[PDB]
């Protein structure tokens, strides 16, 4: 099945196996097919990979870090070997190539990658991750609802996460959290590049900090050379994360953030239109888009948009990823939180600032 979008060239790639306890064998040969069954896709890699490094996983994460350093700072793509499923080690590897070298990683335990049964199958999944994270778009919506067509509406979603959890019901409006927040860049709706944020007063810091963050997301929209310095006219927002109780809270709290947002872009009297929509199922809470453009065809041109999603509810899953991903990146705040309750907010805030993304892969979709 070829993608729809090919991603930008890979052509410097390799791989990095971390050694179990039994060796593996046939290696180059996994890693030839693997190039092999991705070109098949459209994805244009490299069929010559470097030679790559095997090396067993040492005590320490300093260690390994000093270990890959020159093999992930070399090139723009590795394909890592676990020696087992083991996520630790995982996310060790996300925090070196995330972070601290800004290279574009997939990790595949070796006896799956290896096993000829099944590969085919496997490297086809394998690969639509890749040709995401280097640019590309995996799946065609060739007959998009009108409101999706005319490549003049951005869909956004984002989740608020509480890093800790007291284990008393609903945390706090006060309660330091971390957003996660996705956007579309253009017509095809491959591309959801992420934002992270720390939030250490909590919702007082959403509110000090949604309004420039949002501005920057239209600012990605029109600097992106397919949209022709254009705005989006429309904008689809999916908020997770929140319960029925905290609904009022979104609609009356953080959306007039977003609207903000859009009178310090858009020419003067050219406010885009704007559909909020939670999930607690999923309840749209404010619309400007649906009633407006389709009367009683709304609930139902809302529903096929977002099953055509599906096809190709990724707003929120794409949130979701972001911030599980922030979760591992920002390791001296969670090794912080297993000691006190509450850390310092300066230090929340800096151990955000510590565990952001490179800024090699800084509008990429690193998380998928």
């Amino acid at each position: 099945v070829k993608v729809a979008r090919p991603c930008r060239k890979i052509e410097k790639w390799t791989y990095l196996e971390l050694k179990g306890s039994k060796a593996n064998e046939g290696v180059p040969q996994a890693m030839t097919a693997f190039a092999e069954f991705l070109n098949r896709t459209g994805i244009p890699i490299n069929p010559r990979f470097s030679p790559g490094m095997s090396m067993s996983v040492p005590g320490s994460e300093k260690e390994f870090f000093a270990k890959v350093k020159e093999l992930m700072s070399s090139h723009q793509f590795v394909v890592v070997l676990l020696p087992r499923k083991d996520v630790a080690i995982y996310n060790m590897v996300k925090r070196a190539a995330d972070i601290t070298f800004g290279v574009h990683t997939v990790c595949c335990v070796a006896e799956k990658f290896l096993s000829t049964k099944g590969q085919l199958g496997y490297f086809a999944n394998v690969g639509l991750k890749v040709n995401l994270k280097f640019g590309g778009t995996n799946h065609n919506i060739k007959t998009p609802i009108p409101l999706l067509a005319k490549g003049k509406t951005m869909v956004v979603g984002y989740d608020v996460t509480h890093p800790t959890n007291l284990a008393a019901g609903q945390s706090p409006a006060s309660a330091p959290s971390i957003v996660g927040l996705v956007s579309t860049i253009d017509q095809h709706l491959g591309q959801w590049p992420a934002m992270v944020w720390n939030n250490p007063h909590g919702q007082e810091s959403m509110t000090e900090q949604f309004t420039d963050k949002f501005k920057t997301r239209l600012e990605l929209w029109r600097s992106n050379p397919a949209n022709n310095r254009s705005l989006p006219e429309n904008i689809l927002i999916f908020r997770d994360g929140v319960s029925e109780g905290q609904f009022q809270m979104v609609i009356k709290d953080e959306l007039p953030l977003v609207r903000a947002a859009c009178k310090l872009v858009y020419p003067a009297g050219k406010l885009p239109r704007i559909t909020l929509i939670v999930s607690v199922h999923y309840t749209v809470l404010v619309d400007e888009i649906f009633r407006a453009d389709y009367g009683n065809k709304a609930a139902d041109t809302l529903e096929q948009l977002t099953h055509d999603m599906c096809y190709l509810c990724p707003p929120a899953y794409y949130a979701d990823l972001v911030c599980d991903r922030a979760r591992i990146h920002q390791k001296e705040l969670f090794d912080a939180l297993d000691e006190n309750d509450s850390v310092k907010t300066d230090d929340f805030a800096r151990w955000g600032n510590s565990g952001a993304v490179h800024p090699n892969l800084r509008n990429s979709m690193y998380y998928i």
